[PDB]
């Protein structure tokens, strides 16, 4: 075992040591290394010569001035390799891991590399997951075709990489199931005209899609419709939505998780979730819903969580506390200006695991919250967390009323 370096079974981490060079004396036994947040600028020729047993080697958070496809000669039995946060400006275009023949999780993530060339990625066909996150600034290639050859690919992140103009109008492929496209410009592209009106859908199969902080302001029907079919989740967190069509819920046949929150709804309005619609979990949390409308979420018949957490609703009514709801897994209706509940609207929730009321202002004075002191009292192993009395800090479920 090398000095300045922990030893565990046959992983080895030599991190945040200040180190300029490689540790001599590593054991040539060793099948996982880290040498993350040191001062590594190079990879001398030889470097690696006696580990042909690492299978995952991480150079996070150095200063590695280039990728050169000889740094990773004897490397070729690497299987997860990251090279995050050494900001190394140069162009990737299919020569920069020619040993690498079997590797199958790369992360590039935070640096800044010129990436979006058609032949990148190529000497790689083994693939299956890659992160290209945080390479706004690249030291430029505009195109997006690379993706498409890489036939084993299952997840790619372009999060937060500045893309707004410019570049290929389609993404494609048959084997990405999951795309974070976080952080990115969507929101200008989607204006664009019908220049980017079909970016996602030669996304063949792809499962996940998440599109969250991408400063979307609206959302035309048509570009949720162009979003491919098999779509099982879709993120929308923390853009500025205001308003939100729920019947475009139908062009979206296959959805069960659909993420909301951060964004600027002011009730849960202007139509209902849809006749037929697969929804399992509804995140609205951190909006400013004041009010949802009546039987907004009956008849959608597999929700089985929704969390309403973080907003500013006045009032819970029969009128949309309606057979849907009564029959969820979870609800989260903690941080919000309650401060009671009709009698009963609790009493068949069959299915309830989960419920939270706290941070409300809970009016505890007693013939208005004995029905939700008495079930809060029976139910106590269900509620995360406690709602407490506005008044005094007392928990609802402690008041005995007469
Ligand atoms: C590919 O990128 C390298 C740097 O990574 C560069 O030196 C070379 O000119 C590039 N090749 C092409 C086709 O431009
Ligand atoms: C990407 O490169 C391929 C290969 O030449 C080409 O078919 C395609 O038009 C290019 N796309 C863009 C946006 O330049
Ligand atoms: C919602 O979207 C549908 C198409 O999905 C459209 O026909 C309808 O007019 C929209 N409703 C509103 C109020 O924008
Ligand atoms: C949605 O509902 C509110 C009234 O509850 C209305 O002011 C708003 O204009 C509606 N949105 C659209 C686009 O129809
Ligand atoms: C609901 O939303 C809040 C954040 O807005 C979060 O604390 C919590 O994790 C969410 N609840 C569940 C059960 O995921």
């Amino acid at each position: 075992c090398p000095s300045r370096c922990s030893c565990s079974g046959t992983e080895i981490r030599c991190n945040s040591k200040g180190l300029t060079s490689v540790p001599t004396g590593i054991p040539s036994s060793a099948t996982r290394l880290e040498l993350e947040s040191n001062k590594l600028q190079s990879l001398p020729h030889g470097v690696f010569d006696k580990l042909t047993q690492l299978t995952k080697l991480s150079l996070s958070r150095n200063n590695l001035v280039t990728i050169k496809p000889e740094m990773f000669v004897n490397l070729s039995r690497l299987q997860c390799l990251s090279l995050s946060h050494n900001s190394i400006a140069q162009a990737v275009n299919g020569s920069q891991f020619l040993p690498l023949t079997n590797l199958q999780v790369l992360d590039l993530s935070h640096n800044k590399l010129d990436l979006y060339h058609w032949k990148s990625f190529s000497e790689l066909p083994q693939l299956q997951a890659l992160d290209l996150s945080y390479n706004s600034q690249p030291f430029i290639g505009h195109n997006f075709s690379f993706v498409t050859h890489l036939s084993m690919l299952q997840s790619l992140s372009l999060a937060h990489n500045d893309i707004h103009t410019r570049v290929s109008s389609h993404l494609n492929s048959n084997s990405v199931r999951f795309l974070d496209f976080s952080g990115n410009g969507m929101g200008r592209m989607w204006d664009e005209g019908g220049l980017y009106l079909h970016f996602f859908q030669g996304l063949s199969g792809l499962l996940k899609l998440d599109l969250s902080q991408n400063n979307l302001h609206i959302l035309r029907p048509q570009n949720l419709d162009n979003l491919p079919k098999s779509l099982k989740l879709l993120s929308l967190r923390d853009n500025y939505l205001s308003f939100f069509n729920w019947t475009s819920l139908s062009f979206l046949p296959n959805l069960e998780v659909l993420d909301l929150a951060g964004n600027q709804l002011k009730a849960l309005t202007n139509g209902t979730l849809p006749n037929g619609t697969l929804l399992q979990k509804l995140d609205v949390s951190s909006n400013s819903i004041v009010s949802v409308v009546p039987a907004f979420f009956a008849l959608a018949v597999e929700l089985k969580e929704v969390n309403l957490s973080h907003n500013i609703l006045k009032t819970v009514d029969r009128s949309w506390f309606g057979p849907i709801v009564m029959n969820l897994k979870e609800l989260a209706l903690d941080t919000n200006q309650l401060k009671s509940v009709p009698d009963g609207i609790f009493d068949r929730l069959t299915s309830l695991q989960k419920i939270w009321l706290h941070t409300n202002p809970w009016d505890c004075s007693c013939p208005r919250i004995d029905y939700l002191s008495r079930w809060l009292n029976k139910n106590s192993q269900k509620e995360q967390g406690s709602a407490k009395c506005s008044g005094s800090g007392k928990p609802v479920r402690s008041i005995i009323c007469p």
